[PDB]
């Protein structure tokens, strides 16, 4: 895509800011900042670009139907790409910490950050730290004098802070909570009591709903100075649902999709998590699929996996989901026409985000 | 302490308000607010609070000679309260993600915060990830309406990406520049050539007197609105040399200071780093104690490590601190004559941070 080929344009440009600014005022030496240059292409390319284009398309529509002179038009959707590109950044801080903890083995058809050889799980911490301090180098750098600064930062503030205390939720998921105590080893549930759909969409809120979808269209909306002509509470309601079905399909994809097309490896299974798919299959399994579940779910057992994908196979799940993006489909569908009311562009923006998160098969 | 008693009764109204946010705005569990409490106290308590009582005492010396209303008096006091534990819980992010990089054992009298059973190095990546957020939330909320927040906000960041930085300059010194590749497993150093002076200040600069010294003094400055009464060209230099030393003294102490008194086990020999005594050592050393150096350093064998020590007391490295110490004494000491040019109650209170810092035994 030519929108996209323009979006990566202003990466290299961002990364050329970034390296050269390592140089002139951090001594680095060329060998480290050639480390840093692989370790920014690893960890923020390679992917669909959602996020980042999300932000351009939320400005390209506004644009549209606003009046600029054809520089202040060339500043918006340099503005937009900017924004775009620390969502993108702040995702690969979360992908690299997220990676280590839930053991994972490729992202985006490439090993994980920290499996690579020479990075290792020591480097791979502090690399994630350094993509976020990425973000806000550039908010500052980029954004110095633009009136929508102090909102830019202050909302990247609560989302990051969401998206922590999300993986917080999402880490410690397959274990009881009136057993947590960080004096004694934590031992995985054996009820599966907090398996259930409302625990689920605690999680997924926080960890993938706040950074997915809330930051990138609110972003857009920052840039193009628009954010008076939404009702903000839409704005919420659509990001954290379209985010729950994205999440959803994550956990599905986990499970049923091929690695080579998926570019990751599951470990839900292996690593007991709360999934969509657990939650969905002990809110419709029978006594005794139940305990065939809890004698095989959490363990690295290529068989003990095998029986627990071999449950979800027979108790119809696919049913289940279709069920589930029906219902997804008639709110989304709603609140698409509650946006119209005020913003009809800013609507068909949501529109358009919708069908590629409704029709992605990676 | 009664002043670091009255700092602390801050960090429990800082500790309130966040964990009642937790669970007013973040749907959080009273099981999950309990571990991040515990989580709040191991990692930010414990500790000198030297970083904290800095911001403190900064803004006690130019209130002592400013007019102020007594409720002024009482913003700017709950102000360097509050801008002193955003460093101390910055310092907490640091400290947790470092002892997993230097695979520490116990962080002051306690095991590290990831070696805690019911923890474990998954929980505490994220954990410090909150840590660094909580500083965010903290500024937002106390510093507002503040004319200094803005500032306060883009140095806290600089700050953060030096240390970030600087830690990653930390965990890859001992291994040779030209031979980092991400692809290709790190082998440690052979003729430890990048083992110099030059080098060493390079990565102790960006690693610690940032956020250790530059940070504290400029908060107290911004609390106190004062950042124009001093030249900042002698503030960085100050910060910059105090800094220098105050990891100087850790280095050494890593080595020949008792675990019981100190409150860590030292792993600096075992890990191969880059310390001032390793450096030292190799500006001093003769032909043959140079070999036995190489030959022992880098390895987790008590008896290598031995050999290293017995190495470092035979040198008589104590005659080479001592040297160093009168060397930073002197120039500390022009510093702060320099300071009292423009402003010579911030002048007192560096004499006071020097003095502190050069009579500390842990
Ligand atoms: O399933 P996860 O939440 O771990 C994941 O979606 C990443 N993530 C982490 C937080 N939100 C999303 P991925 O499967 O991509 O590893
Ligand atoms: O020696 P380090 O740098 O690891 C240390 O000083 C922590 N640190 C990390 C960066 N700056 C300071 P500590 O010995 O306290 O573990
Ligand atoms: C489910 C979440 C939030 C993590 C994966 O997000 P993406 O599917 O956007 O990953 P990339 O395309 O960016 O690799
Ligand atoms: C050398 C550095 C910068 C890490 C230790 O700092 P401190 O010696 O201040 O640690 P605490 O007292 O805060 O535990
Ligand atoms: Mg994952
Ligand atoms: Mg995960
Ligand atoms: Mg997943
Ligand atoms: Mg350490
Ligand atoms: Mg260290
Ligand atoms: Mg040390």
């Amino acid at each position: 895509m030519a929108s996209m080929e323009r979006f990566l344009s202003v990466y290299d440009e961002v990364q050329a800011f970034l390296l050269d600014q390592l140089q002139s005022k951090y001594e680095i030496d060329p060998n480290r900042a050639r480390y840093l240059r692989i370790m920014m292409d690893t960890t923020c390319l390679g992917g669909k670009y959602f996020r980042g284009m999300t932000v351009v398309n939320v400005a390209e529509g506004f644009l549209a139907v606003t009046q600029h002179d054809e520089a202040t038009k060339e500043r918006i959707l340099h503005d937009a790409c900017v924004g775009g590109w620390m969502i993108e950044f702040l995702q690969a801080h979360y992908l690299v910490e997220d990676d280590i903890m839930d053991g994972s083995v490729m992202r985006r058809g490439k090993p994980c950050w920290y499996r690579f050889p020479g990075v290792t799980t020591q480097c791979a911490i502090n690399d994630g730290i350094i993509l976020k301090s990425w973000t806000q180098i550039m908010a500052w750098h980029y954004f110095a004098d633009r009136p929508f600064l102090k909102d830019l930062l202050c909302l990247f503030q609560k989302v990051d802070y969401a998206t922590a205390v999300g993986q917080m939720y999402d880490v410690t998921s397959m274990c009881d909570s009136n057993k947590l105590d960080p004096e004694v080893a934590q031992p995985m549930t054996t009820d599966f009591a907090e398996f259930t759909p409302a625990i689920y969409k605690r999680i997924v809120k926080y960890k993938t709903t706040f950074y997915t979808y809330l930051l990138p269209l609110v972003m857009g909306l920052f840039v193009s100075e628009a954010a008076a002509s939404v009702e903000m509470n839409l704005v919420e309601r659509v990001a954290h649902l379209i985010g729950e079905y994205f999440q959803v399909q994550d956990d599905v994809m986990d499970c049923f999709t091929p690695p080579e097309q998926l570019g990751k490896v599951g470990t839900d299974i292996e690593d007991a998590k709360c999934s969509w798919l657990a939650v969905t299959f002990l809110g419709k399994a029978n006594a005794a699929q139940v305990a065939e579940f809890k004698a095989n779910y959490g363990d690295k057992d290529p068989a003990k996996v095998a029986v627990v994908k071999r449950l979800y196979s027979e108790a119809n799940l696919q049913a289940d989901f279709a069920a589930y993006e029906a219902e997804v489909v008639r709110e989304v569908e709603s609140l698409i026409e509650q946006l119209k009311v005020k913003s009809p562009t800013f609507a068909e923006s949501v529109a358009v985000v919708w069908e590629k998160t409704h029709k992605r098969k990676k």
